[PDB]
């Protein structure tokens, strides 16, 4: 009747397929703004699941729709990412403590890379949700890292860009949607958690690795997300 | 009572200051999602004016809010841009026939630059609004070009990037918001017009030129936008 409403996002269909299957409930499909929102009831929560499509514009739009049109009270993102640090290996999980838009460049006006006037380089996520993930991971004896995630509108697959992301932002992983999702949530005062499982190492072999591990890594993230929702 | 609702967007405050002044009516300030929406009544139309803040995430969010929360029926963007072609000089106006996100790169998977799965490289704008602009420009004896506008999250100020935009996309101008605004409008079936006045030539001197001409070029675009609204 007055159930908590939880938005759950992936970027690609492959990132939400395992989520829908794992919850195992019926969903109503609601189209809006070129996205399909799957609305169901799971453990006395209304869960709204969608894939945004790839990149920052897609993810910004879908997040905004989820908040303004569906009234979600928290947003959890689940999907895959490229690893930027040697201690994050294929299949490993992390939650973003902060996000950055790594491809923003207003250096022509002496702004630091990632910075836009009237905004900030780094976007924060929900301490409470991140602490819940840490609690669950320890109880399940699963490793879970915390760190900075870099988002941009390029698939990163070069040693040079990888090193830039580490040197400039101290990022632990790279993807194409988290910062936009967290940014929108922040603007609307909605708690946000960005969870990723490593699919590749963001180098010259990344396309290969991503193709090999998308399905498995997406499933690993999906399983963990469900375990979080179970305690919300 | 049942007036047409028109959304009007700039990216920076400087792009909307002349718009608000030129309409010359009282506006109610309504904050939402970190933007301020100026709502007024002008010639029996409800006009909703806002600056998005710079770049693709900001502009996507503001456009989505304008449509979902304010119910606007058309969106007109007005502001400044860098020229990519010698026949577009400082202060000259153009309307975007199509827009592209010039910084999107999924070439690791052999996708063409600008392309994202389940989307398209080029986003269309409103033929009807573009034709209105052309009609007015001819009646006012003002030059008005039509062409492709490239949008990305970098201020472009190098000969190399400028040449890339021309060779890859046949773009006539560069900015940081038009494609995201047009993209959102398209997804919601809302007619969109992107109008820009040249502030710089998108080369190594662009920062200088932009600083010099922002105010004047913004005013030129604002004046033209008002002339369009007068005939809506
Ligand atoms: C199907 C063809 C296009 C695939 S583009 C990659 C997907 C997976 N997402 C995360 C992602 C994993 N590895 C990455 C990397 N190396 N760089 C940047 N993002 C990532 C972002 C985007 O939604
Ligand atoms: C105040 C410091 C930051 C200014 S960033 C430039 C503004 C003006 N907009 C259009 C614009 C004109 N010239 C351009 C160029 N050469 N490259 C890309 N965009 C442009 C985009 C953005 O909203
Ligand atoms: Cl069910
Ligand atoms: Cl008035």
């Amino acid at each position: 009747e007055f159930m908590q409403k939880i938005g759950i996002l992936g970027a690609m269909r492959e990132e939400i397929t395992p989520i829908l299957e794992l919850f195992g409930v019926d969903f109503e499909e609601i189209p809006l703004g070129g996205n399909v929102f799957h609305k169901g009831v799971y453990h006395n929560k209304e869960i709204i699941v969608a894939y945004s499509k790839i990149g920052k514009v897609h993810s910004t739009l879908t997040t905004t729709s989820m908040i303004l049109a569906f009234g979600v009270q928290k947003v959890l993102f689940s999907g895959v990412a490229g690893s930027l640090v040697k201690d994050l290996k294929i299949n490993d999980l992390l939650v973003a403590t902060q996000l950055v838009q790594h491809d923003v460049d207003l250096s022509a006006f002496d702004h630091p890379l990632g910075f836009i006037p009237e905004s900030a380089i780094f976007i924060e996520t929900s301490g409470s949700l991140n602490a819940l993930a840490k609690k669950i991971a320890n109880e399940q004896h699963i490793a879970l890292k915390e760190g900075v995630i870099a988002s941009g509108d390029q698939f990163v697959h070069s040693k040079e860009r990888k090193e830039f992301l580490v040197s400039e932002f101290k990022a632990s992983a790279v993807e194409m949607e988290g910062a936009s999702v967290a940014f929108v949530c922040q603007k609307f005062g909605v708690p946000c958690c960005v969870l990723r499982s490593i699919s590749d190492n963001a180098d010259e072999k990344a396309g290969m690795s991503f193709d090999e591990f998308l399905e498995k890594s997406a499933h690993t993230s999906a399983k963990f997300l469900k375990s979080m929702v179970d305690e919300l």
